[PDB]
């Protein structure tokens, strides 16, 4: 029952609104399973991107308690700091009452001044929680405010409406077939092992198996540098004057998927999808990052996987639930 519907802007970005306070200030945030802070800009913050965007107000609220904590986080794109505080947050019908939360005091740069969204709703685990601060979906849990210990995703494809994050449960009618399942590695990110990344039955990254993320955070198919230069050049992606990693439109027709396996099950990515149509021109949905830790260097399976495949987020038994859109 308790769906909270998502806006999908331009497949790369997807932000819902919430509510917080009493009575309720609406904000819209990133669902993302990349991070695990809810934070919101505040009328302490007076940096660019706080100035056209929404602005919590702690004194129009009766049920806010402050603290004298502070929170900073750093993402791939964007960083802020804040002060945290505590408040009910409205999302996906329920009331998480007594919910910790930052309030921004400053968000530095141009990304966060250009994005449509006010804040960000991490549904990671705790453990990678700046401050350690307690995940919206930890407090709602703890709580006794869902029955079952898990949350869905469905991101739509095309600009389409319809993206849905489903809290305390799954609707069948979004896949084909049964859910697959795979254990999460690490507790942190909701990290898996990836056996292999094939094209044409040809490893062309990850031959003996690497470690990613299920990010909705995260826009492209991520991962380091090396691996994905060669990905790169199999798909026929050459690096253009303004700095785009393009392929011509005309080659989908051509290319063949590449194959992510995971616990020895086969999910493809076509081209349709890993090549991505942005302002006329046709770009690689392959993005080179290094992102270190001490499972190996990460990759992210970002929009350009999740669109493909309807993802269960089970924080009961630690494991992932995968299958293809319907
Ligand atoms: C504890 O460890 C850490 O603290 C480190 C410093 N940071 C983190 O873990 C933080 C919380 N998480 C994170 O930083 C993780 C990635 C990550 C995973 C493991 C280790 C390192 C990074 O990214 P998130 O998904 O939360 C963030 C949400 C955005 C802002 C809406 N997305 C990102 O920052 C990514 N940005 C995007 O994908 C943006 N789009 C693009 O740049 C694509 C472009 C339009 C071609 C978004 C507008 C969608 C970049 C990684 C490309």
């Amino acid at each position: 029952v308790d769906e909270q519907p998502l806006e999908n802007y331009l497949d790369m970005e997807y932000f819902g609104t919430i509510g917080i306070g009493t009575p309720a200030q609406d904000f819209t945030v990133v669902f993302d399973t990349g991070s695990s802070n809810l934070w919101v800009p505040s009328v302490y913050c007076s940096s660019l991107a706080c100035t056209n965007h929404n602005r919590f107000n702690p004194e129009d609220s009766s049920t806010y308690q402050s603290t004298s904590e502070t929170v900073s986080i750093t993402y791939g794109t964007g960083s802020m700091t804040g002060i945290l505080g505590y408040d009910t947050v409205q999302v996906g019908g329920i009331s998480d009452t007594n919910q910790i939360f930052g309030l921004s005091e400053t968000e530095p740069g141009s990304f966060l001044y250009y994005a449509p969204f006010d804040g960000i709703l991490g549904l990671a685990y705790p453990s990678i929680s700046s401050s350690g601060a307690t995940p919206v979906f930890d407090n709602i849990w703890n709580q006794g405010l869902v029955s079952q210990d898990l949350f869905s995703v469905y991101l739509s494809a095309d600009d389409q409406s319809g993206s849905v994050v489903i809290f305390g449960g799954i609707d069948s009618s979004y896949y084909t077939g049964s859910l697959n399942w795979v254990p999460v590695t690490v507790e942190g990110y909701w990290q898996i092992t990836v056996d292999s990344i094939t094209m044409n039955g040809e490893a062309i990254a990850c031959a003996e198996g690497c470690q990613a993320i299920v990010d909705t955070g995260t826009s492209l198919l991520t991962g380091p540098t090396s691996p994905i230069a060669n990905i790169q050049s199999d798909i026929g992606a050459s690096e253009n004057s303004d700095g785009d990693m393009v392929v011509s439109c005309s080659a989908i027709s051509s290319l063949p998927d590449i194959v992510f396996t995971i616990n020895g099950v086969q999910y493809p990515v076509p081209p349709s999808a890993y090549i991505l149509q942005s302002e006329g021109s046709c770009i690689s949905g392959f993005q080179g990052m290094n992102l270190p830790t001490e499972s190996g260097e990460l990759w992210i399976l970002g929009d350009v996987f999740i669109r493909q495949y309807f993802t269960v987020f089970d924080r009961a038994n630690n494991q992932v639930g995968l299958a293809p859109v319907a």
